[PDB]
Protein backbone atom coordinates (compact mmCIF):
# COMPACT_ATOMS: atom_id res chain seq x y z
CA UNK A 1 0.00 0.00 0.00
CA UNK A 2 1.10 3.67 -1.01
CA UNK A 3 -0.13 6.93 -2.17
CA UNK A 4 -0.96 7.10 -5.57
CA UNK A 5 -0.62 9.88 -7.57
CA UNK A 6 -4.42 11.30 -8.41
CA UNK A 7 -6.06 13.76 -10.83
CA UNK A 8 -6.67 16.43 -8.03
CA UNK A 9 -3.07 16.14 -6.67
CA UNK A 10 -1.60 16.40 -10.00
CA UNK A 11 -4.19 19.64 -10.70
CA UNK A 12 -2.85 20.64 -7.42
CA UNK A 13 1.30 20.06 -7.65
CA UNK A 14 1.11 21.96 -11.45
CA UNK A 15 -0.39 25.18 -9.53
CA UNK A 16 1.74 24.97 -6.30
CA UNK A 17 4.87 24.92 -8.60
CA UNK A 18 3.89 27.62 -10.80
CA UNK A 19 0.85 29.68 -9.47
CA UNK A 20 -0.06 30.91 -12.58
CA UNK A 21 -3.37 31.00 -12.34
CA UNK A 22 -4.63 33.66 -14.75
CA UNK A 23 -6.09 32.64 -17.91
CA UNK A 24 -5.10 28.85 -17.56
CA UNK A 25 -7.83 26.98 -15.41
CA UNK A 26 -7.32 23.46 -14.25
CA UNK A 27 -10.44 23.25 -13.53
CA UNK A 28 -11.87 21.60 -16.43
CA UNK A 29 -10.30 19.14 -19.30
CA UNK A 30 -6.46 19.35 -18.65
CA UNK A 31 -5.26 15.91 -19.15
CA UNK A 32 -5.82 15.69 -22.52
CA UNK A 33 -4.00 19.40 -23.28
CA UNK A 34 -0.49 19.88 -23.69
CA UNK A 35 1.74 21.06 -21.42
CA UNK A 36 2.27 24.41 -23.31
CA UNK A 37 -1.70 24.13 -23.88
CA UNK A 38 -2.53 24.73 -20.25
CA UNK A 39 0.38 27.38 -20.52
CA UNK A 40 2.84 25.76 -18.06
CA UNK A 41 6.42 27.01 -19.66
CA UNK A 42 8.99 23.58 -19.39
CA UNK A 43 11.20 24.68 -16.69
CA UNK A 44 7.81 25.38 -14.50
CA UNK A 45 6.89 21.75 -16.13
CA UNK A 46 10.30 20.47 -14.18
CA UNK A 47 10.00 22.35 -11.14
CA UNK A 48 6.56 20.38 -10.54
CA UNK A 49 8.12 17.05 -11.64
CA UNK A 50 10.74 17.83 -8.62
CA UNK A 51 7.32 18.18 -6.31
CA UNK A 52 6.09 14.63 -7.61
CA UNK A 53 9.50 13.18 -6.55
CA UNK A 54 9.59 14.96 -3.55
CA UNK A 55 5.43 13.63 -2.65
CA UNK A 56 5.61 10.53 -3.61
CA UNK A 57 8.69 9.33 -3.35
CA UNK A 58 9.84 8.77 -6.78
CA UNK A 59 12.30 9.48 -9.19
CA UNK A 60 11.68 10.45 -13.27
CA UNK A 61 13.96 9.19 -15.43
CA UNK A 62 16.18 11.54 -18.00
CA UNK A 63 15.17 9.90 -21.48
CA UNK A 64 11.46 9.34 -20.60
CA UNK A 65 10.55 12.74 -19.02
CA UNK A 66 11.05 14.36 -22.71
CA UNK A 67 9.20 11.55 -24.23
CA UNK A 68 5.87 13.24 -22.79
CA UNK A 69 3.53 15.71 -24.06
CA UNK A 70 0.10 15.38 -22.12
CA UNK A 71 -0.49 15.53 -17.71
CA UNK A 72 -2.25 12.12 -18.78
CA UNK A 73 0.79 10.13 -20.39
CA UNK A 74 2.85 11.46 -17.19
CA UNK A 75 0.14 10.58 -14.61
CA UNK A 76 -0.18 6.95 -16.42
CA UNK A 77 3.46 6.70 -16.45
CA UNK A 78 4.18 7.41 -12.83
CA UNK A 79 1.19 5.30 -12.12
CA UNK A 80 2.19 2.47 -13.47
CA UNK A 81 6.11 2.73 -12.18
CA UNK A 82 4.20 2.68 -9.01
CA UNK A 83 2.40 -0.76 -10.00
CA UNK A 84 5.69 -2.32 -10.91
CA UNK A 85 6.43 -1.97 -7.14
CA UNK A 86 5.52 -4.39 -4.38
Amino acid sequence: MATLLTTDDLRRALVESAGETDGTDLSGDFLDLRFEDIGYDSLALMETAARLESRYGVSIPDDVAGRVDTPRELLDLINGALAEAA
